[PDB]
């Protein structure tokens, strides 16, 4: 399939060059598997995610997202125009308030609430969670994300946005999850982006255009945007039954395009998220 005048995020995907604008990618669009956004909401009854969206759980007085961020993170794993797994099911997961800030507390909770939920749920293809959050180190924290993608969810977890070796934040440090770095559109390392060993795989982050609250649309930066374009890869990857939860980071990074992107400093992984789709 080819969705013309696509976000270049998506093109970026589906593309072994920068500068394109049709994002291609095989018609089973993730149908059968399930992404978790463990974040700030989902506003489900945005058009743009076709009935395909909902909110299984919030910390606070409301599932909705009074913030945007979430529905951003979500649009980009799922929804029809600015979605990678266009036909993927979204269970939002409301850890962060309305300002986008939350507990760790509230965080594990939220980690250790999916973990379960998937048994409630029907994803025959997989179970993929992504989180576009994370602050200071946290052995807790990381032991959280550990368990999630122990208990056969591919975790996919924003490195951060200090410029800074993502070691020191979580749980982007957990190694056992897919830690995602920023890229922009002329393949350069996103200028916030955290860097260092921990990161396993690099996605689109800068100027990412999708979903917003009040049904409307809207481009924004970070790790966190490039998050979901790995979460939303691995959900189409699992439907299409060439990996599983436990191997999907690691196929990924051994898919990846190579070496093609700038200013990735040295010790960190220079491989750009790829779907491989031969048209």
């Amino acid at each position: 399939a080819a969705q013309t005048n696509a976000p270049w995020g998506l093109a970026r995907i589906s593309s072994t060059s920068p500068g394109t604008s049709t994002y291609y990618y095989d018609e089973s669009a993730g149908q059968g598997s399930c992404v978790y956004v463990i974040d700030t909401g989902i506003e489900a009854s945005h058009p743009e995610f076709e009935g395909r969206a909902q909110m299984v759980k919030t910390y606070y007085y409301s599932s909705r997202d009074g913030n945007g961020h979430g529905t951003h993170c979500a649009g980009t794993v799922g929804s029809r125009t600015y979605g990678v797994a266009k036909k993927t099911q979204l269970f939002g997961v409301k850890v962060l308030d309305d300002n986008g800030s939350g507990q760790y507390s509230t965080i594990i909770a939220g980690m250790d609430f999916v973990a379960s939920d998937k048994n409630n749920r029907n994803c025959p293809k997989g179970v993929v969670a992504s989180l576009s959050l994370g602050g200071g180190y946290s052995s807790s924290v990381n032991s959280a994300a550990a368990r999630l993608q122990s208990s056969g969810v591919m975790v996919a977890v924003a490195a951060g946005n200090n410029n800074a070796d993502a070691r020191n934040y979580s749980p982007a440090s957990e190694p056992s999850v897919c830690t995602v770095g920023a890229s922009d559109r002329y393949d350069r390392r996103s200028s916030f982006s955290n860097y260092g060993s921990v990161l396993d795989i690099f996605g689109p982050g800068t100027d990412i255009l999708s979903t917003w609250i009040g049904g409307s649309t809207r481009s924004i930066s970070g790790t966190s945007m490039a998050t979901p374009h790995v979460a939303g890869l691995a959900a189409y990857l699992m439907t299409l039954g060439k990996t599983t939860a436990a191997s999907a980071c690691r196929y990924i990074a051994d898919t990846a395009n190579k070496g093609d992107l700038s200013n990735i400093p040295f010790g960190t992984v220079n491989l750009l998220a790829y779907n491989n789709y031969q048209a």
